[PDB]
């Protein structure tokens, strides 16, 4: 009930509540919430616990040690943060439910779909560092040693750089699947430039190819990865997800009982 | 608690909102507002009245059109609960007003750039031409009056001759205007004024007329009254001011954070050790 006190005056939750409830930021968020709880009560029961630990420990080794208390600063505890994965994961399973993938969607999948490779990647910090590189694999050092002795991505350094990937490779700068996909076997790239996802991580990149693979014509073959790609697609459309959130608020009888967020909802349920 | 809303199996309460609200960096700041709202209110409340709350929602109200009353509904708020806003502000200021205590330099400032009031003519034109044209016509003759009512596209002031009265601090004035019209002797007449604003944005002419400039002299205590006013209202917008001071009435107030998710709102004005 109380959220402070003072020499005469308490300030209670509902004292905060009626204050709140006029914010945008507030409208924003009631929406959200009923639109986490329609979803939840629905396609729940299709994510697991282990999804979301699987969830929280990937985003968690890429943010660094620092995490747990990155997460009290934005005032949440891990067992809140999870919640969120929750509720994120049965709203996209959700959407996912409502994808029915057209032979135009396949189309455009393939159009720019890369089957898998395997490469070898040295990762310098320097622009020399990564010049000097491809002079030393064009002379014809090992490129393993290289990779070995030099790569700063210390994930596959140890390996030779071997790496293995697709189009869809999401570890992998866009820049580089770029340049590889290019390659003939045992090519070496040129220099390669790119941004992480940081938000400026400029690096750059050496890239052998080792074994490169055509796709060919029958798209059917990689028909089981197409259906995937294209489903992440729609997945991000917002005609499609406005459409169905639409649906599911109406599926789950959304009732507003109070007449400040009366108009929260109106974003879906319209024409 | 109350329901929010409601849906097939589910419910959502105030309290399910609040639990989630709590955490929002919106929400961290609103809370901050309404603890520095009550404590003020408790002290200085009694410095505002009704009618002081009234002016103020009627000042804002006419300055916006037939918009405003439905503008508050898209804000969210009523009538009655934007003045509770502006009784907030009120008496925010008064506590502000009440730890003021000018000093001899604060006033020296003041003065620096002080300029007592004047009387004066201003027709505006939405011309350069329009405005050129005018001032010659001031310099044939016609009486100022008249060019004023037959011109200044200053509805304000259009039926009264252009008459006007300002001092420095006048803000419904440009700065270019008042730059201009002090210059003048009595009974002299602008060149044109070009400027800005209005609309955030525009480019007015000016036409001025001076009639009743005033010196100010060398003995500022003549005019110390309104110095006093200009410094107090210089200090009321001071961060390094407000802090400290809104720093000590929540000392004053004995403020306890019974929330441990807000813990953490006051601390910009809980002045610490800094070595």
């Amino acid at each position: 009930k109380d959220i402070a006190t003072m020499k005469g005056g308490t300030i209670t939750v509902s004292d905060f509540y009626d204050e709140a409830k006029l914010e945008s930021s507030n409208q924003s968020l009631v929406q959200r919430m009923i639109i986490y709880k329609v979803f939840n009560n629905k396609y729940g029961d299709k994510v697991t616990d282990k999804q979301v630990d699987a969830e929280y420990d990937k985003q968690a080794k890429s943010l660094g040690d620092t995490f747990e208390s990155q997460l009290e600063a934005a005032g949440y505890t891990k067992d809140t943060y999870k919640e969120y994965i929750r509720n994120n994961l049965a709203f996209e399973a959700g959407l996912k439910a409502h994808v029915d993938i057209t032979d135009d969607d396949l189309k455009t999948a393939w159009k720019s779909f890369h089957p898998e490779v395997e490469a070898q990647i040295i990762k310098l910090s320097s622009e020399d560092e990564a010049k000097d590189v491809k002079k030393s694999a064009d002379d014809g050092d090992d490129f393993s040693k290289l990779a070995k002795d030099k790569s700063t991505d210390t994930e596959t350094k140890e390996d030779g750089g071997k790496v293995k990937f697709d189009s869809t490779t999401t570890t992998i700068p866009a820049e580089v699947k770029e340049a590889a996909f290019k390659l003939k076997d045992g090519e070496i790239s040129d220099v390669i430039t790119t941004t992480n996802p940081t938000s400026y991580a400029t690096e750059y990149y050496v890239v052998k190819m080792v074994k490169n693979q055509n796709k060919g014509n029958d798209m059917d073959k990689y028909k089981d990865q197409l259906k995937d790609i294209a489903t992440e697609t729609k997945l991000s459309d917002n005609a499609f997800t406005t459409k169905v959130i639409g649906e599911e608020l109406k599926d789950a009888n959304v009732k507003i009982k109070d007449d400040a967020f009366e108009n929260v909802l109106s974003a879906f349920t319209t024409t």
